[PDB]
């Protein structure tokens, strides 16, 4: 198991000390390890599951990454620095500059207190400047939620000092002209698109940033939902009905009764969903013009048709981001 070798102590490819562990997540568990080669540097190394679902992530992950990194060597857009990889007792173990906390385990461990929407607006802006590389060079990522996003610097006292990210897990990110998985995302993040199985690409990303982005501003989901059907009759609440064009298109033509969904609002999840739920302005906690700014672009952000949804180039020039300029 990898409990055997990923304690501290342990010493990985003849060089790297294990100190702490980081995370864990379903693909393994990310390690800080002094490099005992670069001069006592702390890195981090994310020891891979020894099955394949994940191995063949993690070598896609190393694929991606040589690319990314190589394209933008001074991490200009934000984007995990990969320093090598190895095998270690079968597990690849992929090696990248130490980042403090991820953005989920900052609000956990403040008892899910929102950010600042001074920090938010800086956040958002990187996100998107990211992940709007990853989508100038053929990439989707697939997978954005807080976990994947990390605070660069440990500059807490916790109360952020500096809120600057970075982008990590590129295990899932797929290239325009790859297979395209059915399923993709994490669930609380997925786009209608996805959840419909009516072909996915950039788009679904900003879908997600959009989540995160309101996680951020209420410590918490509007789509606290671990079921396909409520989670779309959860959308509907929040944003409105789906376009027809969308409805006629899935093959899940089960969800919907004459382009409305097959839904009792009366039921025990109905009342589930109308209470957590409700019209997406309604969750703003100050009608002051920067939330609306904010609460604006999040409603471009889920737009239902991902053709019509804003794009992050169009996203960072949106009004939210003038206090920055
Ligand atoms: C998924 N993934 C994580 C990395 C990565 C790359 C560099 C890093 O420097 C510090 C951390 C780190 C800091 C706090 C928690 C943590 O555990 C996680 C983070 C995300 C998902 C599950 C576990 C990892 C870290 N993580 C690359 N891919």
């Amino acid at each position: 198991s990898m409990h055997l070798i990923c304690q501290s102590g342990d010493v990985l490819s003849a060089r790297y000390e294990i100190v702490d562990t980081l995370g864990e997540g379903a693909f393994g568990k990310v390690v800080e390890c002094i490099d005992h080669k670069a001069g006592g540097r702390h890195v981090a190394v994310k020891i891979v599951k020894n099955v394949d679902r994940y191995c063949e992530a993690a070598r896609s992950e190393i694929q991606v990454l040589e690319h990314l990194n190589t394209t933008d060597p001074n991490s200009t857009f934000r984007c995990v620095q990969m320093l090598e990889w190895f095998e270690h007792h079968g597990h690849i173990c992929i090696v990248f500059e130490l980042l403090g906390l991820s953005t989920y385990d900052f609000i956990k461990e403040n008892g899910f207190l929102p950010f600042r929407l001074d920090h938010i607006r800086k956040m958002a802006y990187q996100i998107c400047k990211s992940v709007n590389f990853l989508h100038s060079n053929k990439l989707t990522h697939t997978d954005l939620k807080p976990e994947n996003i990390l605070f660069v610097q440990s500059d807490y006292t916790r109360t952020l000092i500096n809120p600057d990210i970075k982008v990590v897990d590129f295990g899932s990110a797929t290239y325009d002209d790859e297979h395209h998985s059915t399923l993709v995302s994490t669930r609380h993040y997925r786009a209608p698109e996805v959840i419909l199985a009516l072909g996915w690409s950039q788009p679904c990303d900003v879908w997600s940033i959009g989540c995160i982005l309101i996680e951020y501003y209420l410590g918490f989901t509007v789509f606290p939902t671990h079921d396909s059907k409520e989670h779309l009759a959860m959308m509907e609440r929040i944003l409105g009905p789906l376009p027809k064009h969308m409805i006629q298109k899935t093959r899940k033509r089960k969800y919907f009764h004459h382009d409305r969904l097959d839904w009792d609002e009366h039921s025990s999840a109905g009342r589930y969903v109308s209470r957590a739920c409700k019209p997406l302005k309604e969750f703003m906690l100050s009608q002051d013009v920067e939330h609306e700014r904010l609460f604006d672009l999040i409603q471009k952000m889920l737009e239902y048709d991902p053709a019509k949804r804003i794009t992050l180039r169009e996203a960072l020039k949106h009004p939210f981001f003038d206090l920055l300029k």
